[PDB]
């Protein structure tokens, strides 16, 4: 078995190897990359996502989210308070203000220590989940707006044509902005490109051990667990590496820098935080190996998780017994 310790693997494809996206994902899996839940891909030196970032300031963040924490430093939830619209140039100036900027630090490890010590005492503002793309249309390789769609994958594997579309999303971050512990909708893959700015630190649990994280979360968030049998789908719970280590949960960590891709694999729980002002692009995707994870994915029916139009068909075809109850939650 390849990668039996479930380490995060880092790949350096050549420009020739960067032509065929599906083939490269399958290659990484042949080497055991999926066992970690997360892999890093450093693009060939010849490749670029676009020519420059000089003209992005007029993108609108219609609904910036202030991430307010409750709990203790290592075990907390966050809720999202909606704020007034602002442009990316306005948000960048806010991120660089004395109130929101990255503090002085020695290295990524010192910064990580400061994040876990101090996160709960501040409420950073995240420009998350903005439909759009920063890849130039002429970028032919690993262009996250030109991937094969999940609906087409389901049709190719299973023969059933379904409605729905699959488009990318932009994320504008600042120091301490946080992504809570989750797997993707329908336990899909994700791919995330850090277009510019400061790093993003990731934590990940191997897919084979995901239920260990779920059991800990039920213990640590006991009211939330009674409320919903899949409350991590709400994307609100944070648990620190120190608390994971105290409770014996297998995990790994890595820091993504500008110019790098990350891939999350089906049922790979992940969480993390931004180091400072940045912009990332991400989208879900599927391969043949996902289908069995999609069939088994948990679902929130309490009504809180409220997701996309395209997830309807995935539930209806892959999970017909659950369909009814899950749709009651969605309506
Ligand atoms: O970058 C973020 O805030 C969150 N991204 C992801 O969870 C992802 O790409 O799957
Ligand atoms: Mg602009
Ligand atoms: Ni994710
Ligand atoms: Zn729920």
């Amino acid at each position: 078995a390849q990668n039996p310790n479930c380490n995060i693997m880092i790949f350096h494809p050549t420009k020739e190897e960067f032509n065929d996206f599906d083939k490269y994902i399958a290659y990484m899996e042949s080497q055991g990359a999926h066992r970690a839940g997360l892999a890093k891909i450093i693009p060939p030196k010849e490749w670029k996502a676009r020519e420059t970032y000089d003209n992005i300031s007029e993108i609108l963040i219609a609904t910036p989210l202030q991430q307010v924490a409750s709990g203790r430093a290592g075990v907390f939830t966050q809720y999202h308070k909606k704020k007034k619209a602002m442009t990316v140039g306005e948000y960048r100036h806010l991120a660089n203000s004395k109130k929101y900027q990255t503090p002085p630090h020695q290295n990524f490890e010192d910064l990580e220590r400061k994040y876990w010590k101090n996160r709960i005492y501040n409420s950073p503002i995240y420009g998350a989940d903005i439909s759009g793309s920063l890849f130039d249309e002429n970028t032919k390789q690993w262009n996250l707006g030109h991937l094969g769609t999940i609906q087409d994958l389901l049709e190719k594997e299973c023969g059933v044509v379904i409605e729905g579309v699959n488009t990318p999303y932009l994320y504008f971050g600042m120091w301490k902005t946080t992504f809570a512990w989750h797997t993707e909708d329908m336990d899909l893959y994700s791919i995330n490109y850090l277009h510019l700015g400061e790093p993003k630190t990731w934590y990940v649990v191997p897919p084979e051990h995901g239920q260990r994280l779920e059991r800990l979360a039920r213990e640590l968030f006991p009211g939330s667990s009674r409320g919903c049998g899949a409350f991590l789908r709400h994307k609100v719970a944070l648990i620190s590496p120190t608390v994971l280590k105290e409770n014996g949960i297998p995990f790994n960590r890595i820091t993504q820098e500008a110019g790098e891709f990350m891939v999350t694999f089906p049922y790979g729980y992940h969480a993390g935080f931004n180091h400072g002002f940045n912009c990332a692009e991400a989208i879900n995707f599927a391969t043949p190996r996902w289908i069995d994870y999609g069939k088994m994915a948990s679902q929130c029916s309490c009504g809180e998780a409220r997701v996309t139009f395209s997830m309807d068909a995935f539930v209806r075809i892959l999970q017909p017994e659950r369909y009814d109850l899950w749709k009651r939650g969605q309506d």
